């Protein structure tokens, strides 16, 4: 039932089969409006023309409203993930970040990259060096901590919003092994920070913040791979193409290329083993 959903999946990068199912599945669900990020008030808090969230998705700020964002829940058959999916904040929309964050309570953060891959600023630097605070707004952050090795970095937090004088903790995780090119060549470092994620979402019922630069690619892995190791915990089949489906509904375009989907494919793989 597993045993035989990962069999499909192995014959399916033998057969070079799943790559080609993978081209068929849409990218933007048909009929789903994207036109909030199209409002010219709204396009410049969006880092690519392309890459939009669903009005029927998005997360609402209370200012007015908008931020490139988007809730997935994912849902385990037989536990109900959410998280918040993400592009990396602009320097002019992270007080944007932050307010969404407190609104939505969550109490974690897992960015997906570095703030610059090859010349190019694919994230602005939205929190503050350890020891430091900087002011977002009516929230300052302030940051105690900063541990980690040649793979990942867990930052330790205080979040405080001066409009409401109250503070929740945080927590950032933030993945920096990520090559410029491509997809990892061995997934063994990237598993190991999915479960670290895991250990501190816990059974708590907020959702994560988790971002890339765009965050629909290194994004839907993540979350891809997260999910498929609850389905494994509950013994329900792990079909991939279905997976992204499932995120696709909820965002438009969730994990972008071949190559990182045949990584999220193969690292499914390596994990039931």
């Amino acid at each position: 039932s597993l045993r035989e959903s990962m069999i499909q999946l192995a014959e399916g990068l033998i057969t070079g089969t799943v790559l080609t199912q993978f081209d068929q599945l849409y990218r933007k669900k048909p009929g789903m409006t994207m036109s909030c990020a199209k409002l010219p008030q709204n396009i410049s808090k969006n880092r690519y023309r392309d890459i939009s969230p669903y009005d029927a998705t998005r997360v609402i700020l209370k200012g007015n409203d908008y931020i490139n964002a988007n809730y997935i829940n994912m849902e385990i058959p037989s536990i109900i993930n959410q998280y918040i999916a993400c592009q990396g904040p602009l320097p002019h929309t992270c007080t944007d970040f932050w307010q969404m964050t407190w609104e939505q309570g969550s109490s974690m953060v897992v960015m997906l990259t570095t703030q610059v891959e090859r010349g190019r600023v694919k994230c602005h630097q939205y929190w503050p060096e350890p020891t430091g605070s900087s002011s977002y707004g009516c929230y300052q952050v302030t940051c105690h901590s900063e541990e980690g090795n040649t793979a990942y970095i867990f930052r330790k937090m205080t979040l405080f919003n001066q409009e409401k004088n109250e503070s929740r903790p945080l927590t950032q995780i933030q993945y920096i092994a990520w090559p410029d090119h491509g997809v990892p060549d061995d997934s063994s470092d990237f598993l190991d920070f999915v479960c670290h994620v895991r250990n501190k979402r816990a059974g708590k019922e907020e959702p994560v913040v988790v971002h890339c630069s765009a965050g629909i690619g290194r994004t839907g892995v993540l979350i891809t791979m997260e999910t498929a190791m609850c389905l494994i915990e509950c013994n329900q089949p792990v079909y991939p193409l279905d997976i992204v489906r499932t995120m696709r509904d909820q965002r438009a375009m969730m994990i972008q290329t071949p190559s990182q989907y045949r990584f999220v494919c193969e690292a499914i793989l390596k994990v039931y083993e």
